[PDB]
């Protein structure tokens, strides 16, 4: 008559986190995603954290094995067998990346975004979708990377359209701006768009800087704004 | 394409380590353990590195969860729902700890220590048994632990015996001393013997510190030895 409630599943997610056992954290959060309702702001962050700490170590391992492979291929007297040994290892890690990415992209598409009713929640999920597409795009090529990049672009634009409603100083809105910019520069090969989106988001945040500051420092905040004002103006 | 060879598998072991993927390291190192002969010093490190970084995370988690259990129990308003949750979770980690320990202790007792021909290697493998027995003793309870502590104490004493053949500055010897001393202190609750064993190990090493020291820094080693000597004679009185 006194079994587990939702609070108790959130607790395991936190306990998992504390123990740094993120595979289990992903499963505990998956349980909560299967439940009815919308994820709280606490629960959305636990989701993000879990999946970040599962995909994170793989991207690190991928980058290390990729770099080692680059070195072995660029040799004066290359060893085709060792090169293959590495290449096959990378491919294994690439399979784990796409599994993890695929997994969360499913949940976002089929569960989270369809069941979402809030504005800030929509932006969070659309941002997340765009991120994990960007991670797929980081080791893809050809029609795969084009198709992946296209979906990443959509997710981010959806995120970006709705993010207009939230205040310029909102973490999720700034967070989108940061990643979407990095998406333009590092994937889509678009430095202008990257530079400009980062600039505009940053400037919007600089306008409301007084809202992030205590009244104790509001005059320092103002000179900073004025410095930015003059800087913009020059460049006239 | 050609068959992988021992030298290929040592490279994978090392790739595994670079990627910080220690499950795959423990596997490719198990694969080398099955191949001909005895493990080289390089390979014994890889073996050690692999099992340490698999067990290590579990011990970290076990300590964190045990700490959280402690807090939750000593609350003004303890949460019976959580304490059951935490307990079961600790126990899951304890199982994982036990599987990892058995895996390697089994390997040591059936493969490495039997096929060991060197003194160097014998100490390393006996030390290892002591260590992984100690890790079982770390969370084991009551009567069961005592049996484990005995196995640890045995393996460590065996290590300690053959260790006397190795120089006082030899890493395996100093390594054994460190862990045996920790075993006394933390498992056997024997601070007396812990300090004696660590102190002796440490002093025999300071005596030979000239051998670890470069030619350019010998005068500093000597003043350090004389400082040690004076401290021992002064602490007396």
């Amino acid at each position: 008559a006194e079994a587990f409630t939702r609070e108790d599943y959130v607790f395991m997610a936190q306990l998992n986190e504390n123990a740094e056992r993120y595979d289990e954290m992903v499963e505990t959060m998956r349980k909560i995603s299967g439940m009815e309702g919308e994820l709280s702001d606490k629960e959305r962050n636990l989701l993000s954290v879990a999946y970040k700490n599962v995909i994170g170590p793989r991207r690190a391992a991928w980058r290390i094995v990729s770099s080692i492979e680059a070195k072995e291929k660029g040799r004066q007297k290359p060893n085709a067998k060792r090169i293959e040994q590495i290449r096959v290892y990378r491919q294994k890690i690439e399979k784990e990346l796409s599994d993890i990415c695929n997994d969360i992209l499913k949940l976002l598409q089929e569960q989270f975004v369809p069941r979402s009713t809030n504005a800030d929640a929509k932006v969070f999920y659309y941002k997340m979708q765009g991120d994990y597409y960007r991670y797929l795009a980081e080791y893809s090529s050809g029609e795969d990377k084009e198709k992946i990049a296209g979906s990443a672009l959509n997710a981010y634009n959806s995120a970006f359209e709705i993010s207009q409603q939230l205040p310029p100083t909102h973490p999720i809105r700034l967070g989108l701006a940061l990643n979407f910019s990095v998406f333009y520069y590092e994937i889509l090969a678009s430095p202008d768009r990257a530079c400009e989106l980062a600039r505009k988001a940053f400037d919007a945040a600089i306008t409301d800087l007084d809202k992030l500051t205590e009244e104790s420092y509001k005059d320092s905040t103002l000179i900073m704004q004025l410095l930015r004002d003059n800087l913009n103006l020059w460049v006239t």
